[PDB]
């Protein structure tokens, strides 16, 4: 297959990098079974970005994929913070509180340079083209995430090496860039092939996949690798905290949708009470990535006392396919289906 | 893959879906004829229509059919939202102006006894689907979520719909007005198979060859295929809805209450965009309609799909201007 080999990996499997979850130790293990395993580095400090891939080189010498955010900065907004506080209010009384991450730069870059990553992912489209040079002079291949055609067509012309078409099925935020309009996004089952058809590299496929069968559908319909996220978060190398991983098992786990009210930006997650009641969507909080500031207290406190009320969840609109086994022994449960 | 075609004695596990008002007997007996299952769609059709269609079907094969019926609850009275709703659309006036299954229905379909009936929005009551099995006749009805397919099964389905968020035209919820409820195919179709004991046929996104066969991979047992089929020559579908299922228009679509006080998937157009496409003031389902008739005839006329429900899936590029027949067996 064309992946494997432009990879230099045996299994046509990506393992999602899923910022807040999962670190080296995930990675580490979906790499060494023979897929490609993934460092979600959006929140990670320099110091712990270069820690943790240190951690990765350690252990193996096979591929990995190290993911990034590129999205734009939102504008300053005090006051459109500060009307959201206000909304608010009411959580703060009722749990007795009182209120009181950045895109890829040349600063990730000089980190990067000495590790020099197999693959670099992007969500919510792509760096400057001297930050796209200068990663692809390190031999590393550049992917990004698609929600629609027109989008796939702007990585594909701008030098990307695969896309993600990631459907609405998808766990964790939409990495749109072209649109702030959801009614353009598709599902997994349309988006996959109608992006196949307009592009000529290759294509990963995710959202909702979480078995054999489900990476069998998603391979018979040309891709060329898929991007598995939710399915891996009960695996003992992930990090979902007991609360989050209590909810992915409890049949609330069915109900998701997307949301903006813990980032600012349309994500995917179990529906908790703060979505029903606030949301799901929500046109007055401020723009990504400052949302999370206004919430992280609340779910601090609501978290302390056993209540998810106040999480981002964050959780595909499948979530049959999670085991509590090995990541290694999970990544070959994936691929017994195909030739 | 074959449990399907056994159980309705046909050919091959395709099933053309009922289009109301776009489709009518020619689509039904053309793919019943190619050995796949045809439908008449039957909620827009006084008795009248449905006899003589039905007699029409019988006339030219005697392969199975499948008929399908809405069995949504009728809308309380609520004329002061109707007349306001009428109130906002005053501007658009300006620019140019100004039933369920039931016995009735029963009474006709029992002179034919139709290999499958199927519904959308739920079931009928108990005594009408005893009824309808006393013929022989298979019941079929769409689920949209895990619930719903459960609730089906277990008030005596034979098989069960599952649609995808992808697919083309009303959805066919019935257990929550909660739309994030619902599902993709991708999702929807594995997580039915795996609840259900009895067979699942896909619906939303099955356009051709590989999507059928991703979706038999997954465990259906049949496909049902609606906007693929929308530029067959045995299609009524209207020569503005031809032209917006062939332009780049085509690519983005969304649910909208607003030309039937329900969500149906259709090509954003201007009143969609405008009014919409989500709109709380538009009228229980049913009754929406006649606020926008008008203005569909007016803005068609001039030649603008402005107003028209141009009901369409999110993968419109299986479309093929081929007999009926053909494009049954290319799948
Ligand atoms: C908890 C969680 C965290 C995620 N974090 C990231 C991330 O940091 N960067 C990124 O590009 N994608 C992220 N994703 C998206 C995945 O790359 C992928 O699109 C998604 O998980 C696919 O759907 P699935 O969850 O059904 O497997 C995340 C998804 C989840 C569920
Ligand atoms: C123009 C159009 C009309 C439809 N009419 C009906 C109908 O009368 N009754 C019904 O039960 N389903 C109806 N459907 C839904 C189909 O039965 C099916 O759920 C859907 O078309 C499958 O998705 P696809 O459009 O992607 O193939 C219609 C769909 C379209 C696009």
């Amino acid at each position: 297959c064309r992946l494997t080999r432009l990879f230099g990996i045996e299994f046509p499997i990506i393992q999602a990098p899923m910022a807040g979850v999962q670190g080296s130790a995930l990675a580490i293990a979906v790499s060494e079974a023979g897929g490609l395993g993934s460092l979600p580095c959006a929140m990670l400090s320099l110091e712990a970005l270069e820690a943790e891939l240190t951690a990765i080189r350690s252990q193996t010498a096979k591929p990995i994929n190290v993911n990034f955010f590129c999205h734009r900065e939102p504008v300053a907004q005090a006051a459109k913070q500060a009307a959201w506080l206000e909304q608010l209010a009411p959580y703060f009384a009722e749990f007795n509180l009182d209120p009181n991450r950045t895109p890829y730069s040349k600063a990730q870059a000089e980190v990067l340079a000495k590790f020099k990553p197999e693959v670099v992912s992007f969500h919510f489209g792509l760096p400057d083209e001297e930050l796209l040079l200068e990663i692809k002079s390190w031999g590393s291949k550049v992917i990004s995430t698609a929600t629609t055609v027109e989008e796939a067509l702007w990585l594909e012309a701008r030098g990307a090496d695969a896309i993600i078409a990631q459907g609405l099925e998808a766990g964790g935020h939409r990495g749109h860039f072209l649109s702030e309009d959801l009614t353009e996004q598709l599902g997994t089952f349309s988006l996959l092939p109608q992006i196949i058809a307009a592009v000529e590299i290759p294509v990963i496929a995710a959202g909702g996949i979480v078995d054999a069968t489900t990476v069998r559908a998603a391979m018979t319909m040309g891709a060329s690798a898929v991007q598995v996220g939710t399915a891996y978060l009960l695996c003992p190398e992930c990090n979902t905290s007991a609360i989050h991983r209590e909810a992915l098992q409890s049949d609330a786990a069915q109900h998701t949708a997307l949301t903006n009210l813990f980032s600012g930006r349309p994500a995917r997650g179990i529906v908790n009470r703060f979505m029903a009641e606030m949301g799901p969507m929500n046109e007055a909080v401020p723009d990504f990535p400052l949302a999370s500031s206004a919430v992280a207290g609340l779910r601090t406190a609501a978290e302390r006392l056993g209540f998810w009320d106040f999480s981002p969840l964050w959780c595909g609109q499948n979530a049959s396919g999670c085991r509590a086994i090995p990541a290694a022994d999970l990544t070959r449960s994936f691929v017994l289906s195909l030739p």
